[PDB]
């Protein structure tokens, strides 16, 4: 509405992830930054998905969502799954879906990680509803996570504004 | 309880903030990964907190709450956020606070950003409460989002694992 730069961005750059929906011939994906933690023990996340999005139908009618980690080397399906609409986009992408462990959505095999989610809850906050799951299940690729914490080397995608991306530096700084 | 990398590992890395709450005397600093924005019109944020942290105590006391953001130059500074308990760790803290246009918690001068929040929910969702609050007043640094888009030279901060900490690359990736 009033053109300038939005408050949100002050957030950013922030991590990219790819939400998967619905199974067999309803599967979608969309890409999503505002996913987070939001519980250690049970492991649960949240994801704040605008009502428009056909992703918010299928989560809606399954109860069930994933949440794939990409690395840069997919920003083109990653762009794909942020820009098209709903599941005939993944005849443009580089992705092999493969069952999940305890939802019936699947899970992306590129992925670096999928992470199976049961929505517990379903709350409104402005424009966007926010998805919260129970982490019920998850599969990832050993060398991203090699060290029982996440190699740095794999990739991991951020996003900087609206067409622009960016991994992380190799270089680690110890707090202590 | 399980020796084995958590499951939470496998969002990460992600971006850590501070969070300042209360006021004068009362006025404390905590860093935080677990944030995300969840609606953009109106701007609304939110954040995982432990009920046992003095930063839960004095988001629920006074129902507002300020996240700064942390540049990787005061790793320092954000690790004691982390690490020490409530209002007498600013006394080790290299941090000025400075007044907030409509919230009554401070702003971290050095910081990136600092985003003024009302709280507007609190929701249980296993050992954290996720703190909602409507964005209601914002400042920042001008080169670091000089473009109406962060710029990445100002060293924006990621956690990798418990003690390590990493920055952006500087090589942006345009998708389109
Ligand atoms: C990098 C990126 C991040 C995105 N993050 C979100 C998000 O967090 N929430 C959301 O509702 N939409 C988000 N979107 C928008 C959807 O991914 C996009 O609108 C998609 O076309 C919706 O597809 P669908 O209708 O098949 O679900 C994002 C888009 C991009 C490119
Ligand atoms: C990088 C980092 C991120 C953190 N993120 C969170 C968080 O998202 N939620 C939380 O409750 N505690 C988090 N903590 C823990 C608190 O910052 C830490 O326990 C702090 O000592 C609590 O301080 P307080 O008791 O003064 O609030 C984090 C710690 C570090 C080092
Ligand atoms: O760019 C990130 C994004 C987040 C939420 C949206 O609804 C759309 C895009
Ligand atoms: O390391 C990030 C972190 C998140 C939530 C916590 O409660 C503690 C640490």
């Amino acid at each position: 509405y009033f053109q300038g730069m939005e408050g949100y961005r002050l957030l950013y750059p922030m991590r990219t992830y790819l939400i998967v929906s619905g199974h067999g011939e309803e599967t979608n994906v969309m890409a999503a930054d505002w996913v987070t933690v939001v519980s250690f023990d049970p492991f649960i996340v949240g994801v704040a998905v605008a009502p428009k999005r056909t992703t918010h139908k299928l989560i809606k009618k399954y109860g069930e969502f994933v949440i794939s980690v990409p690395s840069l080397d997919v920003l083109r399906d990653v762009w794909i799954a942020g820009t098209k609409k709903g599941p005939s986009k993944l005849k443009e992408m580089s992705v092999t879906l493969i069952p999940s462990k305890k939802v019936k959505v699947p899970s992306i095999e590129e992925a670096l990680a999928n992470i199976e989610c049961r929505v517990i809850d379903a709350r409104s906050y402005g424009d966007h509803t926010f998805f919260v799951g129970e982490v019920v299940g998850y599969t990832y690729k050993d060398y991203a996570f090699e060290k029982g914490k996440p190699n740095l080397k794999a990739k991991f995608l951020a996003h900087v504004s609206w067409s622009e991306f960016v991994t992380f530096s190799e270089k680690v700084h110890k707090a202590e």
